[PDB]
């Protein structure tokens, strides 16, 4: 029987079979739909392209990402991502699998509803479950203790947690992530001469961001480059030909995680929510919550964000107590290794919400 | 065969067995339950933590003292302290071993005649025994005369004691002990702007007047202290690694023995009623009370204690006749020293009541 | 001209005029000194609060007898109450009327000679008078002869009195009264879990002596109703709304009277202190004793006494003669009823001490 | 000569003249501060922003409370909220009035020192005084005794006074209050997907909360409510055009006053603390504390709130006696009134601490 | 002294002194130069045309927009139209006054640096200001909030204003303008047979655009009046004497700013960018910007755009609240009014970047 693992963040789907060390379907989650009306006869015609697939093809299409920040904005796209995810992907009818899905926390009351309601009625589901990201992060890092700092492209998200249990007065989630960061980069980006105003150009700005961009140990360092130009301004190719050089802008980037004034938010940066966060826990534990600071996601990415981190936090905290981050390769997977690690442990599977239980006792019942 | 000793204060439980130096098992008496209902599968699930433990995870518990100025409050939760003291530290089935328990003095039926009930009927013990504290203290001291103060976390005594016998008329039970103290020194504290609100708080703000509260001679020397601020400010540590610096606080905490109008009650300050506790006895052996009086427990260790008693007691009592005070190093541990030499008598052995003459005589033969 | 009685016993003043039925102010000796400091402007101030004022407010104040087992015990104290009684009360300038005052036999001439004292320079009074009680007593049974037991919160007499005359080697006062019966009634009280450890909740626990406690026959039959509980137990509600149920309790505090050794004193009970003060008269008037005995005062007013008087001093005495004992109904006002008729005897008028002839003969003219 | 009254709590100044019915200035103790460097020549500029004024611009200014939970957390800040109120006001040169200042009890001892350092040195002030809360409340309801839950955005308080006086003992402050059910009202309203992060959008949910919520009487029935929806969803409308339609959300915001459990706190809910702080006080006054129970200040104001204590402290103490709970209309500014009142009082006026008592005594006399 | 305010758009100069009301100078930014190579002697020579000049003489030369979207990308262009400003029609040496320069939002860094370097070195200018246009188009209504949206030949421009101050993350430009006009008018044009291939024919389309074409309420309206030909075409006479009649495309040109996609472009039209501008700014000041939207610029000029706005914003926005377009007749210069009445304010004098501060401190103090 197994199970299927389902990671659903903004931007990349991540899916496979439970008890496998990585996801075998990794794509992005977009529908694409042609900007210009195509005069051919047997082209296409694909009224609708998903995944991969749309991104083979950006230049004809609109690019759409069906969810924003965590919430699902657009539902039958969705589904559309799924029903590829399913069938031209994984190869699999659901029916054979109970299917563990992924969100964040915070995170509005129609995502699960809905979601669940979708996966029993459209897709037929012997069993599912919703569970929250960062405490999959923290199965994949192999311990119980600790405070995880998610970012993804949607939203970034902070949970301590203490030898197991949780706290949920110290949740914090803060919408910036590879999205905010890559439109910032647009606009910052645009000072060159460079135009980038499409959604298909959006994706190119998100490539750049992922290779060059890094994250400044102090800033001032990185504007002292910016003045007396060596090797902070480096080459990079467009799909095209052309050559965008870029220099201050790649370390100027990333550094709106820790100052989002940069987007005009008045929230604190990312080392002052994982302090928060800390501080709003109760004093016994803070120590081993310092210690033990766990990093997920695509946006924890950046060269240069875990020393960062052990600057920042070491600066707001006192002195006297160690502040150990520990951000393991193969980060940007830890959500899924631990939905998969989960599936595979015998004593959650009483956990499963069968369709059956479903069924008779209604929505109310996920949570 | 020999026996087991169990000394039930409020705050620690010391218990080991007969005829040794000292308890082997020495832990709070505390039952910690999750404060936050905590979501992970495997963790735990540990619906209850009993003692030491439930000092390991004070931020995640709720920490509860079942027993209460020597009253037991919550008889489930002091049976589970019961059955994790026996099982999971002495390794000991009690129906191969009498065991000798504690009280204090005064102290409602109830909790000798449920006690027993406890004993007999749920743990099966072939016999046992509940003796009053302060005696148990004075065969500690290896004397048979002498008026004892024994301070605890519950509760204070004077149990005056001549050539063996006993005064109950003049036997003055007091609830002041390290339990009031510490609240007291919590709303003390509070006054530099340090917030200790929570249970688990409670034990850190314990764990600061154990080390750096003391008892000053003459308070007025303390207040000067307080006016320029030199050696009376000492730096404490939090587990978090915060800094708390306590001035005259460190002194006025324990001051409250000997003035407990500080906490809003009429009754007499410790050295009050231990004088008052020698006015009632007969004017034959005053002379010998003086002499001899005895100190024990937890909330007898402040350093400088017995020079502020032997001030106050020598201003009250006539200045003819010698007080010397007699408190032992080891002095927190006297209760349970003696209990063990008891055990080790066999003038004693005739008096333990067995699990026979317990079932058909009642339990009105406690007493 | 008329005349004041002023019946100054521990617990309660009773006064009035004299040549009246009743005494018209009756409060308890109580001066209250408020125990915390109180902020508010406009408030009182009232830093002392005297009598049944006292009364209304002990929640604040520390309630103080001035007078302890007869003896005053703090002048000035007894001095506020004084002034209060009569001009707050009785509404009279001492100048205008010769005061009868009160006091109990045997007791330390410095309470004759600073009364006195005190009535003469601080009030100015033109005559008083000191008188032994238990007579005063006798007065009030319309008789001459018989052996009075008073009783009241301080201290317990006997005083044989033979045709008028009287025999000071019988007399015989003990410490035992409603002052030591409502600290044992405490201390026996705690062993069901009620704990009062305060000067007001005193006065409570005299409110369920006063009304609760009776003496038993056979204490053994009492013993017996605490074993099966039936009628011995009743509820009583506290101030506050909680209900106290109290079993042997309610007859083992009156006990005391028959058993001084509850309290651990050596003297002999009542009954014995009453048969051994006949013993000590001459054998002619026995007889008359033993048929004449009288009771007075507030400590003989718990229902039961008289009858187990009856049974008590029958079994020390010789089978073959009468022991009557007379306890008439109003015999808590019999001292001062007493104080009253012998005010209106023109034969004691001769008797009063004259303003001027203090001045002139001295202290030492009162005996 | 007259005196100025200010009331000094988080959220709310209320300042004006004694001896008059209102306060004439009520406004925001708030300091804006320009989020967005602006680029025109002409505007503000305004580097700091205060008050009211802070209101009518929050989407350019971050808005800053100067005072947390009762401690004044910016100095500076509140300097300026000072000087705004009393030149831009009440129009008034403070040199020309004794003013009357207030703060939570319980409260760090340099909130008194500072402050009272501020007004003396910096506003130069003839004489001022700082006056607990609780008690200028207390005036306000026109009664001697009673005990004070005060409500405010800070903190809340128990204070019991007996017939004037004071008990310091069993004077309980808890940390929940309008800014605490603001933030909560904040992460329960983000599960519909309403998303205010950012300061001023709190003052936004301060407003919902202020019309739209309600304490319900028994929860479950809310409960009922939230399942089927009929009245308990209302809609309200933002500042921008957007409607906002909540349902539970309206009765679980204050619900967490009962249940501080939501918030991840484990003090216990306002009717615990109520009932506990009359169990602190002597067996005498309780009745009257019950019977008496005074509500003051603007997280008193919630509809529903007087039944549902009059429920709970019910259900917690004994059903023998009445307990009357007085919520009067106009209770947020009961301690404006207070300090009005006080400071009309005549036998008061010796209470000022002096500008010239102040220089030659020093700051350790403001206590 | 006085000041030159020099508005540098693509299509058009607009130059004057300041304090004036209307600009005096106002010529095409275009450089003509010869296409046939002339054989005369005597003739021009001429070897570049510019401005009206140019106009003068286009089926000889070929013409040259300098300055594309915005960015400036033929440089000594710009320096020739300059100069040809300052000498042939203001009349005026750069040195005897600070000159005050314009560019839109967002643009590259290029501009604003080699722009000030040409200022400063090739004219020689005491100093100089470039400002941001909206802002100045904002002076120019009079007003100091609002979103402005400005058109003009390059570029369109959303800037919102709160209060002076700026959003600047909500800033948004758009590549849509009088020339991408032209240019779709041209294609659409050709559909009647009309071939307007030349630089020169350009500039007559940009003629017929200017007097014919006009907004549309709904554009299915026009489409119908297309299906019944009576008021729509109107006729229009070309300098040869051609008559072209223009039905359906005198008011689907200007569509393309509400339906950029008959362009090719996905970017929303300006009613969807206006209404996004708004949302990506604070929930609170929405309601001012809604209320008080300002256009500015050439290509706001066309009949029916303001209705349109006030149509589709409308649709877009929530119901409940007021939309105030506010299009002032003489739009077209509101840049330039709002650069002179900023020139004549004394209070921006202080920010002229002095000839001196330039040499000193570099090229990067523009910013
Ligand atoms: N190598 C990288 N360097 C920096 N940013 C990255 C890199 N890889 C991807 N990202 C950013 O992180 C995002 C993907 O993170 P992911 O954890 O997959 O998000 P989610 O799980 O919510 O889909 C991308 O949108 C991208 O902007
Ligand atoms: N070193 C110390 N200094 C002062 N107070 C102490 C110290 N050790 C413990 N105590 C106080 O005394 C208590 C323990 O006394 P103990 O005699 O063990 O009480 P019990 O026997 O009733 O459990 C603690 O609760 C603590 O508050
Ligand atoms: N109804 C009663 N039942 C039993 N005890 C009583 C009763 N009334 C009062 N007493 C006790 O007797 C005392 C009062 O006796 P009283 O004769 O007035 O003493 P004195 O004359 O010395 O003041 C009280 O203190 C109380 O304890
Ligand atoms: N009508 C109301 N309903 C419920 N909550 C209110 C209402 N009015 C104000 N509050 C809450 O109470 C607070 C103001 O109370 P107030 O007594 O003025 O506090 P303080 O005196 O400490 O400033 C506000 O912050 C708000 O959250
Ligand atoms: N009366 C009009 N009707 C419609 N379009 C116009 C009109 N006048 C000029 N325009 C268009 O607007 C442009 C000029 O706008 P302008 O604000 O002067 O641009 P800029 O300030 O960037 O030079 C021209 O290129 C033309 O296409
Ligand atoms: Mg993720
Ligand atoms: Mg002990
Ligand atoms: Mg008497
Ligand atoms: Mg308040
Ligand atoms: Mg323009």
């Amino acid at each position: 029987t197994t199970a299927l693992v389902c990671d659903n963040g903004s931007g990349l789907v991540k899916a496979g079979f439970a008890g496998d060390d990585a996801p075998r379907a990794v794509f992005p989650s977009i529908v694409g739909r042609p900007r210009h009306q195509g005069v051919m006869v047997g082209m296409g015609q694909k009224d609708s392209y998903v995944g991969d697939e749309a991104q083979s093809k950006r230049g004809i299409l609109t690019l759409k990402y069906p969810i924003e920040h965590g919430i699902i904005t657009n539902w039958d796209d969705m589904e559309k991502i799924w029903h590829h995810t399913f069938y031209n992907e994984l190869r699999v009818a659901p029916e054979e699998h109970p299917t563990l899905l992924t969100e964040a926390p915070l995170n509005p009351k129609a995502n699960r509803e809905k979601m669940t309601q979708i996966m029993f009625e459209t897709f037929n589901v012997p069993a599912m479950y919703v569970a929250i990201q960062a405490v999959l992060s923290l199965y994949a890092s192999g311990r119980t203790t600790g405070i995880v700092l998610d970012s993804g492209d949607g939203v970034t998200h902070n949970v301590p947690i203490y030898e197991g249990y949780a706290l949920p007065h110290a949740i914090m989630r803060l919408d910036l992530a590879g999205r905010d960061l890559t439109d910032y980069l647009m606009k910052i980006l645009t000072e060159r001469g460079y135009s980038f105003v499409t959604t298909a150009e959006r994706e190119i700005v998100r490539d750049i961001k992922e290779k060059l961009c890094y994250v400044a140990l102090d800033f001032e360092n990185e504007m002292a480059t910016a003045a007396s130009s060596s090797s902070l301004e480096k080459s990079y190719e467009l799909p095209d030909g052309q050559v965008i050089t870029i220099g201050n802008e790649r370390f100027r980037c990333p550094e709106t995680l820790f100052q989002p004034s940069f987007i005009g938010m008045e929230s604190a940066g990312i080392h002052e929510t994982t302090y928060n966060s800390i501080m709003k826990c109760d004093i016994d534990i803070r120590k081993d919550l310092y210690a033990n600071n766990v990093l997920s996601g695509g946006t924890t990415m950046y060269p240069g964000i875990a020393d960062r981190m052990q600057k920042e936090i070491t600066a707001l905290a006192p002195s006297t107590m160690k502040i150990k981050i520990i951000a393991p390769p193969e980060r940007k997977y830890s959500v899924w290794i631990g939905g998969s690690i989960l599936a595979s442990l015998s004593t959650f599977q009483q956990m499963w919400i069968s369709k059956q239980e479903y069924d008779e006792a209604g929505p109310s019942i996920v949570h």
